[PDB]
This record gives C-alpha cells, structure tokens and sequence, in this order.
C-alpha cells in the first residue's frame, strides 16, 4: 500500500498473493500492478491444478505515454512513420501506448482416467481384500486379547488373514490412567481408532483413511507447596518454612485439567488412477 505524490506522480503499488493447498488440488493466483508517472505495469499469473484439468494462464499489460515516439520522420526515406506505415490511429498524433501478450495453456484430464484399484470387500467391522492366496504358511492366526501390564488398556482380539487381508474397520481402545499419590494423574478416556475407505474429491486417487477420533484427557489435580509426595517421600514444605522463619506457605492447589488430542487422518492409497489424454491444447497471442 502507496502514496502516490508530485515529481512525476510518485509510484501507486499493490500485490495480491493466494495460496490454497489442499494435496492434488493445488490453486495459485499472484497478481502485480504498478502506476507510475504516465504508465502503468499489471501482471497476472494463475496456476490451477485439480482432479479434472490443469490451467496456467499469464498475462501481461503494459501502457506508456508514447505519443512523442509516434511523432518521428524518415530522411532516408524522406517519409514520415505514419505515413510510411500509412497508419494514422496512434501513429500520426502519437497516443497512450499499451502492449498486451497473452500465454494460455489448458489440458484436459480424466479424474478417473485409467485407474488400477486394489479389490475391496466391506463389511460393518471388517474390509477384506483378497491378496494372492499362497498356501505355504498358515492360513489364519488368532491374536486373543492382552492386558498390558501396570495399566487398564485392553487390546482387542483380532484375526490375521493370510490368504486373504482382512481388515477391522474399528479397533476399541480400553481406558487407562497413572496412579500417583498426589502428582497430576492422566486419566485416558476409551477411543475408536477407525479406517474408511474414500475417494477424495480433492484427490483423484482412493485410499483407505487411518483415522484416530479426537480425544480428551483427564490430568488429575494436584497439591503444591503445601505437603509434597511422588510415592518415595513425603516433604512438608510449610513445616520447612516454618523451621527458618516461622512463615508458612501458601496453599496452591492445580485442579484437573483436560488435555485436547487433535483428530488426525493418515491416507494410504487404494489404487491409481492415470488421467486419460482428451485434448491438448496452447494459445499464444500477441496484441499491438
């Protein structure tokens, strides 16, 4: 942002910049322009990439006072630029002169295209995707549920396919906490980690989306500077004070406090896909 001002009308500036991401649709947009004195620059780039077609278009404008130029004769030719030209708009008075150059480029693109995608068969609890059969090793292994040590987590029974691949779709996380005597304990609220199989509308290709639900957690409060104990001693701290300087603390006290998981989504492919050729297509123009 400028301030134009006297002596030749000082520079008027500005540029917008946009940038939006969201995997295979991809968008840019940058554009300048810029006043100054008699003339005027303005360039615009734009990048537009996605699932059906793919864009890159440039153009550039430029205007000068050029009228002085326009105004010039020919000795050798003993002819004047207008006339020799035997043009007269802009070329006999001299004008504004603006210069415009266009560059488009435009593809087309199947979002489909030629897609190879892994064979998936869904059901409520499970996906299965029947991989090559090899008899070799043995057909199915049982995993029964274990409970970890020290700790309330519960790890669900699973079945292990190998002629087939067999797929939960949601795996049950049990509740866990620390025991702490008096230290903040996290208490750990059961949660679904689950898997969907997408076909993203900002990405061309499937997947299978590993996502883990949001999830909040339970610190447990605690005491402070009033008497101290993590399990292997136990400190008075107001006694402590009290020994120097017959002072004793203050009670500080840090309830519970929720602790917030952010949901995240990991994309694993579920085949590909090749864009088909439709049209190709270049268009470059030149205006003066």
């Amino acid at each position: 942002a400028s301030q134009p001002s006297s002596f030749h009308d000082f520079p008027d500036l500005g540029q917008e910049v946009a940038l939006n991401a969201n995997t295979k649709n991809q968008k840019i947009r940058w554009k300048n322009e810029v006043r100054i004195h008699s003339g005027s620059f303005q360039s615009q780039v734009e990048l537009s990439n996605d699932q059906e077609k793919a864009h890159l278009d440039i153009a550039g404008s430029l205007e000068g006072h050029l009228r002085f130029l326009k105004n010039i004769i020919l000795p050798v030719y003993d002819k004047s630029l207008w006339d020799f030209l035997k043009l007269d708009v802009t070329t006999s008075i001299g004008r504004r002169q603006h210069l415009r150059v266009s560059t488009a480029f435009v593809y087309t693109k199947n979002p489909n295209g030629y897609s190879f995608s892994i064979p998936v068969k869904v059901l409520a609890d499970k996906f299965i995707i029947p991989g090559l059969k090899l008899n070799d090793l043995n057909s199915v292994l049982v995993m029964p549920t274990f409970h970890v040590p020290f700790t309330d987590l519960q790890v669900p029974s699973c079945k292990l396919d190998f002629r087939e691949i067999q797929i939960y779709k949601k795996l049950r996380t049990s509740s866990f906490a620390l025991n702490l005597p008096t230290l903040p304990e996290v208490k750990f609220p059961e949660v679904d980690v689950l898997t969907k199989y997408s076909q993203p509308e900002d990405s061309l290709i499937p997947f299978f989306e590993i996502t883990v639900p949001e999830s909040q957690l339970t610190v447990s409060q605690f005491t402070l500077p009033k008497s101290v104990s993590d399990g292997i001693a136990a400190l008075d701290l107001n006694a402590v004070a009290n020994k120097i300087a017959d002072f004793e603390l203050p009670t500080i006290i840090v309830p519970e406090q929720t602790i917030e998981i952010p949901s995240i989504k990991f994309s694993v492919p579920a085949g590909i896909v090749i864009p088909s050729f439709q049209a190709l297509t270049a268009r470059f123009e030149v205006d003066s």
